[PDB]
């Protein structure tokens, strides 16, 4: 049973770990179950506790527009005006820079080392500790982190934590509602691939993962998710 997901991550010829949670319990699945407690870069992730340190802070709010000043980014629907909100469903590299040059790197870090995310060190430049580091996280402790965002238990205001909460949802079918970050280290190697969240359950019950797995760059982003799907039906989440 937890022999079976090693035929999806054989199969895939990758190498990463699903990391769950539900309710402190935490229990491994995959083909390489060492990955959970090594350190990786966070990637597009980090996106989520940005979100929050920048919200709770007040260098933002979910009305704020952002707007595209001309420069060609990493994806076409970049270049547009957008609010954090569907900056976060596009993980929008560019705006969460701005934010973090926003929040400066003393109030960033000192909240990073507050929530004690990761090794909690982000280094100099505040606009890319995430995408290559100083910043690494391993997966267990992201699911532990994911699961007291989605039971608002994170040190920040609960409004705060519920508006994040509300940018990550990513499927609602069958009553089933499964929230999550995905994130790609493609610049360092071996690439790094990231994909963190939880199920709502219909009867509310919480079902928190992280899903890591190390990428090449030929693999459709859709591989993470091809994956988790299929994954949450035999350990029967959905």
């Amino acid at each position: 049973h937890n022999q079976v997901i090693h035929q999806y991550f054989d199969e895939k010829n990758t190498s990463g770990v699903l990391v769950i949670q539900t309710d402190k319990k935490i229990n491994l699945y995959g083909n390489a179950l060492s990955r959970a407690n090594t350190e990786y870069v966070p990637a597009s992730t980090f996106k989520m506790l940005n979100a929050l340190i920048g919200l709770e802070n007040q260098k933002t709010d979910i009305n704020e527009i952002f707007k595209w000043k001309g420069e060609k980014r990493s994806a076409t629907a970049w270049e547009k005006d957008m609010t954090l909100g569907e900056a976060m469903k596009l993980s929008a590299v560019p705006v969460y820079q701005e934010l973090a040059r926003r929040i400066g790197l003393d109030l960033m870090q000192k909240e990073v080392k507050r929530i004690g995310f990761g090794n909690a060190e982000i280094g100099q430049q505040v606009d890319n500790f995430w995408l290559v580091g100083p910043l690494k996280v391993t997966p267990i402790q992201e699911v532990e982190f994911v699961s007291q965002l989605a039971h608002t238990q994170l040190p920040f205001s609960e409004k705060v934590q519920a508006n994040v909460k509300n940018m990550l949802l990513l499927e609602e079918s069958n009553g089933y509602k499964i929230f999550g970050k995905t994130g790609w280290a493609a610049d360092i190697k071996p690439q790094v691939g990231w994909l963190t969240g939880w199920v709502e359950q219909p009867d509310g019950k919480i079902v928190a993962f992280a899903l890591n797995m190390e990428m090449r760059s030929e693999m459709p982003a859709s591989i993470r998710n091809e994956l988790l799907m299929k994954s949450l039906k035999q350990l029967n989440i959905i």
